[PDB]
């Protein structure tokens, strides 16, 4: 439950989104340009949509570019309470009336496992994992599958946080004095670029400057700050159960260029993302 709330905290404090949107309308259009053609109905899978936002954006510029087409928008993604928003923001748009949805509430894993009960592979259209791949146990095989999918001209879009983003050299430097768990990869555009070479895959990766608002984290007592600070170490109660000195070795990384840009008063975590547009 507090995954969840955790992660709106973390939107609700960083341009994620925004940056996200911003790919959206200068990049996504010529990326799914072509996803449509010669078809009668769009099959968009979103893996891990979570509450919708993103996945909507993406089936605007998709109705834009094929108006009158109807869109088959099937969403996998394990948490009841995202799933309950992403219907519920839903119910509250009246521009996507070509398309339907569906909701599927298990992992990609169990999605896959299941899709492999079958005589025929279901093919798709446009296929994205956006921001969850930290959650998946074996990354090859999933890109690997989804991909499998991809129908004629179509497109799989991927993103994670970048190599070059605050959160690699956090891992890098702290990564092991983290609560480590398969549960959670710490993974980067990086990882997944030698992954998708390695698959033998075709890809475009483009990255994008974001941040995440972590101002608060120096007000000591601040709740968002203290929140935010599970976030970043994805620990519970951080500063109340972490060492002393790793909290203080910490507050004072987090400071410098590597990790963050100062300005305006605010100190703004490095939130670089990856886009990685996977061809058929
Ligand atoms: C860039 C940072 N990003 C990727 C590592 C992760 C933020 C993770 C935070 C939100 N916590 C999460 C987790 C933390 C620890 C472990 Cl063992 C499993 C986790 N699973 C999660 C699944 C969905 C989620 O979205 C609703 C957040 C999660
Ligand atoms: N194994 C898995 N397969 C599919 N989705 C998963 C998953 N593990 C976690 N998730 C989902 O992955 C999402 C990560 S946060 C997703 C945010 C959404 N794609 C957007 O960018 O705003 C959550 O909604 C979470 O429940």
């Amino acid at each position: 439950g507090k995954y969840v709330e955790s992660f709106r905290r973390f939107l609700n404090h960083s341009t994620e989104h925004q940056c996200m949107q911003e790919f959206m309308d200068k990049k996504l259009p010529g990326i799914i340009g072509r996803i449509g053609d010669t078809k009668s109905e769009i099959k968009i899978l979103s893996i891990g949509g979570g509450a919708g936002e993103i996945d909507l954006q993406i089936l605007s510029k998709v109705q834009a570019q094929y108006p009158g087409v109807c869109i088959n928008n099937e969403v996998v993604e394990p948490s009841a309470e995202q799933i309950a928003k992403y219907k519920e923001l839903v119910a509250k748009i009246s521009n996507l009336e070509n398309v339907k949805f569906a909701w599927h509430k298990e992992t990609s894993s169990e999605y896959q496992s299941r899709m492999l009960e079958k005589k025929e592979l279901q093919k798709w259209d446009f296929i994205h994992m956006i921001q969850m791949l930290y959650y998946v146990k074996d990354i090859p095989a999933t890109l690997k599958f989804f991909h499998s999918l991809l129908g004629t001209n179509a497109k799989m879009l991927i993103i994670v946080v970048s190599g070059s983003s605050g959160w690699d050299k956090l891992w890098k430097k702290y990564g092991s004095r983290f609560p480590q768990d398969d549960l959670c990869q710490y993974i980067t555009s990086d990882d997944l670029t030698q992954m998708l070479d390695n698959l033998g895959l075709k890809y475009e990766c483009y990255d994008l400057l974001s941040t995440m608002d972590i101002s608060d984290c120096f007000i000591d007592g601040n709740e968002n700050g203290d929140l935010l600070w599970d976030f970043l170490t994805e620990t519970c109660n951080f500063n109340a159960t972490a060492p002393p000195d790793l909290r203080a070795e910490l507050g004072k990384d987090l400071q410098e260029p590597e990790f963050s840009a100062k300005k305006e008063g605010k100190v703004l975590f490095n939130n670089t993302l990856s886009f990685i547009v996977i061809e058929a």
